[PDB]
C-alpha cells in the first residue's frame, strides 16, 4: 500500500516529486486494473497541483460522489454517462488542499447490496466488500494513497477490513454529504481509506483544517472497552482470532482492556437501524423506484420491494429508540476512552456467493455516529482480519490515535 | 388565493373533474404571470392525474429543488439550462400523491440575498420577499394552490408574510432536503405555501401519510405566549400593529396570551445563526466560489468573500451554542402550547431598496427547528402583515391548528 504520510514527508523535503508521485499511482492503477478491476473510470490525465498539503497525492473518488469533469454513474445503469454539474463539497475539499482526482472508484448499484465486478487485491477470487468496494480495493491493491467512499450500514469499515486497508468513518455530519448520492439521510457518512492510521488523520487536517487532527501521535496506555455485539449473532472464528490477536497486542503495549456488554437501548438501536435506513431509502429513491424500478439492481430492487409498508409511525418509533441508544452509549464512555470490536463477521466472502458481507457489526456505529476506524489485524488463508476502534461522537482524533497505537502494538 | 383543501373537497365528491382543476390553475398563471413574474418556468401541458388525494392539484416548485422534466437553474446563470436527472424526494412525495408539477418558481441565485424579479402580488412596485420568491408571489397572486420553497434564515416565513399567503416550515429534517441545493446542511428546511392553514395540513398529510396530519382541526383557547425576539432590535410600525391585532384577536376568541422572555441560551443561538450559516455555505457552495466566482451574483458573492475566513473551532463552537439554545427552548413550552411573534420587519420593502427583507426575525427558529406558520393579520397601505405561530419541535400539527384558530379569530 502506497502511505500518504510517507508521501507528504518525502515531497515535503524535497526528497520526492508531486509529479512523480502522481505518475506512480497511474503506473500501480494500470499494473493492477485488469485484476482488480477498481476503477469505473481512470483519468489518465490527471496531473499533481502545485501547492497545498495534498499535492502529489492521487485519490480515488467512490462514484456516487459529484465530480464535475467526470461521470458519476452511482454504479447504476439509470445513471450511465451521468455527468454532475459541480465537484462535490468533500471533492473540493480535497482539491483545495492540493489533491489530484485521479478517478471515479467502483460503487455497488447505489451504494447498496448488489456486487460489483471489483475483485480482492489479495485474492482475486473473493470480494472486496461493499458499498466502497473500488476505494477499499485500489487502495488495497497499492493504486492510491487515498481514497472516498460511504457508510450507512458498514460500506467503509467492512470493505476496509476484508482489503487490509485502515479507514474512518468521521462522526456523523463532519463532512457534508452534499452532492453525495443519498440512501438514508440520518445514516449516510462519508469516509477516507488510507494505508495507516496516520494517513487518514493527514487526510481529514487537509479536507477540514480542523486542529485537533493536527499533531496526532499515538495513544499511550488507552482504556479499552472489548463489545462483542451479541445481539449481531454469531461471529466467525476468523474474525474472533483478529480481536484476540489485538486484545493481546494492545495489553503488552500497555492499554487496560476490560470486557462489556452494551445497555439494552443500544442492542434495541441496532435491530431498528434496518428501519430508519429502508423507510428513508424509499424517500431518497423515490424518482428511481418510480420510474426505473425495474432498472434498480436486483438485490437494491428487492429491499425496497419488501419494505413498501413500512409507515412513518413504526419510522418515528424507531429513531426514538435511536436516541434512547445514543445517550446511553455515551454513559459507556464514561470509564473507557475506546471500544474495540469486529470490523466484520470473518474474512471476505468468496465472489461465487455473491455477497459483498453482512454489515451487522457496523450498522450500529453509523446510527449512533461515533467515529469509527478499522485496524488491520492479520490474515486467515490470505484473507485480511481487522479490529473496529471506536470513541465517544467528536473524538476522531482520539480513535485514530488509539488506532494508531494499535497498529504499533501489533508490530509489537 | 386557490384554497387546495376547497378543490380536493369538490374533486372528491365529483363536482370538480381533475383535468378542471389544473386548467384553473394554467388560466390563473396564465392571467398574473405576465404582471408578478413568479415562474422560472412554466409548463403548460403538464396534466392531472386520475388518482391520489392531490390529483388535479398545481404545485409550484422553487428552483433550487431537482426536477426530472424541466430545468434547475439555481436562480443562477452558473446552472442556466441545468437539468437534473431525478426529481428530488419533496418532489415525488406530491407526484406519488397524484398532484401535478406544473412550473418551477423563481429562487434568488442560490436562495441567498440577491433579488429576483418578481414582484409582490399585492403592490408590483414592492419585493415577494425571499428567497422562496416565486412561490409565495404566485400562491399569493392566487396563481396555484400550492408550492414548495426552502428556508435557511427565513426564505418561507417572510415572503409568505409579505404575500399574505399562509405557509410552513416543518420540523427540521421531516421534510428530505435531498436534490435541494445546499445552503448550510445544519440550517436548510423545505417548507409549503398555500391560502390556509388547512392547505397547509392537507398538504403535508398527502406529501408525508402521517396522521398527525389527518383530522387537524382549529384549536381551542390555545395557550399563546407571546416573545418580541428584542435581541433582534425593535421591528417596524406595521409589524407591531399586526402583531397586537393578533393578541387581540385571540384574546376575544378565547385565548389566553401572555408576553414571555427568551432564555438567554436561545439569545444566543440567534447571534450565532450566520456563523453555522455562512460557515457550511463556504462548503456547500465551494465549487461555484472557486471555479466561478464572478458569476456569482453580487451580494452573495460579497458575503461569501467576507466569511472566507471563519474558523472550524467558531463554527463548532457556535453549534454547541446552538444545541443548548434547543434543550432550554423545549423548557419554554411547558407553559405554552406556541409561540406568537413577528413574520417579518413590516410590510415588503420597495422594490427599489433591492432588498428581500431583513430575516433577523426568523433565523432563530430555522435553527431551532420548530414548525412556524405564517399567518396573514392584515395590511398597511395595502402590503400585507403577518404573524408567525411556533410549536414545539415535532409539533407541526399543533402549530397548524392554532394557525387555524387564530386565522378563524381574525374573521370574527
Amino acid at each position: 500500500m502506497i502511505s500518504l504520510a510517507d508521501l507528504q514527508r518525502r515531497i515535503e523535503t524535497g526528497e520526492l516529486s508531486p509529479n512523480a508521485a502522481i505518475a506512480q499511482s497511474h503506473a500501480a492503477i494500470e499494473a493492477r486494473e485488469k485484476e482488480v478491476h477498481a476503477f469505473v473510470r481512470h483519468d489518465k490525465s490527471a496531473r499533481a497541483q502545485a501547492s497545498g498539503p495534498l499535492r502529489g497525492i492521487a485519490v480515488g473518488i467512490k462514484d456516487i460522489i459529484d465530480t464535475a469533469n467526470m461521470p458519476t454513474e452511482m454504479g447504476s445503469e439509470i445513471y450511465r454517462g451521468w455527468q454532475p454539474r459541480s465537484d462535490a463539497p468533500v471533492v473540493m475539499m480535497l482539491k483545495r488542499a492540493g489533491a489530484t482526482i485521479i478517478g471515479k472508484t467502483t460503487t455497488t448499484a447505489f451504494a447498496s447490496r448488489d456486487p460489483t465486478a471489483t475483485l480482492n487485491p489479495h485474492n482475486t477470487g473473493h470480494s472486496p466488500g461493499g458499498a466502497s468496494s473500488g476505494s477499499a480495493a485500489a487502495v488495497g491493491a497499492g493504486m492510491i494513497p487515498l481514497a472516498l467512499g460511504t457508510q450507512t450500514g458498514g460500506s467503509v469499515i467492512r470493505p476496509a477490513a476484508y482489503c487490509g486497508t485502515a479507514a474512518i468513518k468521521p462522526s456523523f455530519r463532519m463532512l457534508p454529504t452534499v452532492g453525495v448520492k443519498c440512501y438514508s439521510w440520518a445514516l449516510d457518512t462519508v469516509g477516507l481509506f488510507g494505508a495507516r492510521a496516520e494517513d487518514l488523520a493527514r487526510g481529514l487536517l487537509a479536507m477540514t483544517g480542523r486542529s485537533e487532527f493536527s499533531g496526532i501521535v499515538p495513544a499511550k496506555a488507552p482504556r479499552i472497552g472489548v463489545v462483542r455485539q451479541e445481539f449481531a449473532g454469531a461471529v466467525e472464528p476468523a474474525a474472533e482470532q483478529g480481536l484476540q490477536a489485538a486484545i493481546k497486542a494492545a495489553e503488552r503495549a500497555g492499554a487496560s482492556v476490560q470486557a462489556i456488554d452494551l445497555p439494552e437501548a443500544v442492542h434495541e438501536a441496532w435491530r431498528i437501524h434496518p428501519i430508519i435506513q429502508d423507510f428513508e431509502a424509499h424517500r431518497a429513491l423515490a424518482w428511481e423506484f418510480s420510474e426505473h424500478h425495474d432498472e434498480i439492481a436486483p438485490m437494491l430492487r428487492a429491499s425496497l420491494d419488501a419494505t413498501v409498508g413500512l409507515t412513518p409511525k413504526e419510522y418515528d418509533e424507531a429513531r426514538r429508540i435511536g436516541r434512547r441508544g445514543r445517550r446511553e452509549l455515551g454513559e459507556v464512555f464514561e470509564g473507557v476512552d475506546v471500544l474495540l470490536t469486529y470490523s466484520a463477521p470473518g474474512t471476505a466472502p468468496a465472489k461465487a456467493l455473491a455477497s459483498t458481507g453482512d454489515p451487522r457489526y457496523n450498522r450500529l456505529w453509523t446510527l449512533m455516529g461515533n467515529p469509527c476506524v478499522n485496524v488491520p489485524v492479520l490474515k486467515v488463508g490470505g484473507l485480511p482480519i481487522g479490529v473496529q476502534v471506536i470513541a465517544r461522537f467528536g473524538n476522531d482524533a482520539h480513535a485514530l490515535a488509539t488506532a494508531w497505537f494499535l497498529e504499533d502494538a501489533l508490530a509489537k
